[PDB]
C-alpha cells in the first residue's frame, strides 16, 4: 500500500474543462521529474468525517488497473486536493454518442456494453462499489476503447431502490446503474425518464413500471435491462454474465441492433497547444 504525492511544478500549462458538482475538472501535462516524459492529464479538484474516507478510497488505486478502468496516477496537495488521471483524447461517452447520433452503428455500441461491463467486472474483483455509473461517468480513449471513471461520492434516475431508499450500494445496485447506462446509450443519449420528476420514481418504480424499449433494440438486448432492474437484486446477473452475453450479441450485431447504413468536438478542441503513449510507468 502507497501513495504517489504530485508538488505543482510538475503539472504545466493548466486549463478549466468544466465545474461539476463534485468539483473542478481541469487540463495540462505533466513532467515527472527524473522522467523526460510530458503527460496529457486530467485534474480533478473537489470541494468532518468525509475526508478521511479520501484515503481509503483512492489507496485502493494502487494495485493493477483494467484496460476499462481509469487509473489514477496520484496527487497534487495544495491547499486542496487534485487528483491526477491521463487525460482521455475524446472526452466524455455522452458527449460522444450524442454528437454521434447520426454515424454511429451497431457494431461500434455493443463493443462498448462488452467493456464497460467487463471494466465493472474488474472493480467488482477488486472489491470497490462505484455508486455512480452512469454514461456521463465513461470516458473515450479511441472510438473503439473506452474506461470508467468517478467512483467516490443526487441521481436518483440512475439509482436502484434499496439504494434510493435504505441508501444501501452492493455490487448489485451497480448493475441497475449499468441497466440504465445501456439504454442510455441505445437511445442515442436519451435522458431517463424525462419529465418524470424524481420524487415519484421509487413510489412507481414499485408498480413495476420502467423505461420503454429503445426504439433501435431487440428483444434479446431489452430483456438483459429488464433483468438488471429487478426490484429482487439477488436476480439480477452477475457482471461476469453481462460481459459474456454481451460478448455473443458482438459476433453477430445487426442480429441484435438494428440502426442504418465519427467525430468529437472535444477531441477537435484538444488539437492546439498540446497526446500518444498510454504511459502507466
Ligand atoms: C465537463 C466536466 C463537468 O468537467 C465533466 C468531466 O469530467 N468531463 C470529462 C473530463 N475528461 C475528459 C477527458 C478525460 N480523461 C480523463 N478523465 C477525465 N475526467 C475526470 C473525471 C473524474 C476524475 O476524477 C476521478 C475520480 C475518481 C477516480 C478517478 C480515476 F482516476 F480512478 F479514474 C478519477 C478525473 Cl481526475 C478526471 C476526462
Amino acid at each position: 500500500a502507497l501513495l504517489r504525492i504530485l508538488k505543482e511544478t510538475e503539472l504545466r500549462k493548466v486549463k478549466v474543462l468544466g465545474s461539476g458538482a463534485f468539483g473542478t475538472v481541469y487540463k495540462g501535462i505533466w513532467i515527472p521529474d527524473g522522467e523526460n516524459v510530458k503527460i496529457p492529464v486530467a485534474i480533478k479538484v473537489l470541494r468532518p468525517k468525509a475526508n478521511k474516507e479520501i484515503l481509503d478510497e483512492a489507496y485502493v488505486m494502487a494495485g493493477v488497473g483494467s484496460p476499462y478502468v481509469s487509473r489514477l496516477l496520484g496527487i497534487c496537495l495544495t491547499s486542496t486536493v487534485q487528483l491526477v488521471t491521463q487525460l482521455m483524447p475524446y472526452g466524455c461517452l455522452l458527449d460522444h454518442v450524442r454528437e454521434n447520433r447520426g454515424r454511429l452503428g451497431s457494431q461500434d455500441l455493443l463493443n462498448w456494453c462488452m467493456q464497460i461491463a467487463k471494466g465493472m467486472s474488474y472493480l467488482e474483483d477488486v472489491r470497490l462499489v462505484h455508486r455512480d455509473l452512469a454514461a456521463r461517468n465513461v470516458l473515450v480513449k479511441s472510438p473503439n476503447h473506452v474506461k470508467i471513471t468517478d467512483f467516490g461520492l443526487v441521481p436518483i434516475k440512475w439509482m436502484a431502490l434499496e439504494s434510493i431508499l435504505r441508501r444501501r450500494f452492493t455490487h448489485q445496485s451497480d448493475v441497475w446503474s449499468y441497466g440504465v447506462t445501456v439504454w442510455e446509450l441505445m437511445t442515442f443519449g436519451a435522458k431517463p425518464y424525462d419529465g418524470i420528476p424524481a420524487r415519484e420514481i421509487p413510489d412507481l418504480l414499485e408498480k413495476g413500471e420502467r423505461l420503454p424499449q429503445p426504439p433501435i433494440c431487440t428483444i434479446d438486448v431489452y430483456m438483459i435491462m429488464v433483468k438488471c432492474w429487478m426490484i429482487d437484486s439477488e436476480c439480477r446477473p452477475r457482471f461476469r454474465e453481462l460481459v459474456s452475453e454481451f460478448s455473443r450479441m458482438a459476433r453477430d450485431p445487426q442480429r441484435f441492433v438494428v440502426i442504418q447504413n465519427l467525430d468529437s468536438t472535444f477531441y477537435r478542441s484538444l488539437l492546439e497547444d498540446d497526446d500518444l503513449v498510454d504511459a502507466e510507468e
